[PDB]
């Protein structure tokens, strides 16, 4: 079956000490697998639906997006901002 995003990430504004949750979700056989990237870099080991950094600072600024991927097929979700002001 088609790899299809279907929830896509949102981008968001938040304040030092505040929760960062970026999902993406996808449809697919083979079942698809995720990598999410920051700044064009792979964030090591983030390879589920949901990324999570608790208490975010300013080194979590950034632009964001996910991978999602099975042996056939590929997407990239959208691109979304992370601002911390």
């Amino acid at each position: 079956s088609k790899l299809q995003i279907c929830v896509e990430p949102t981008s968001q504004k938040l304040m030092p000490g505040s929760t960062l949750v970026l999902q993406c979700v996808a449809v697919g056989s083979p079942i698809p697998h995720y990598q999410w990237f920051k700044n064009e870099l792979p964030l090591t080991h983030e390879t589920k639906k949901l990324y999570m950094v608790p208490y975010v600072d300013l080194e979590h600024q950034g632009t964001y997006w996910c991978h999602v991927y099975n042996d056939r097929d590929s997407q990239d979700s959208k691109k979304v901002e992370i601002i911390i002001d």
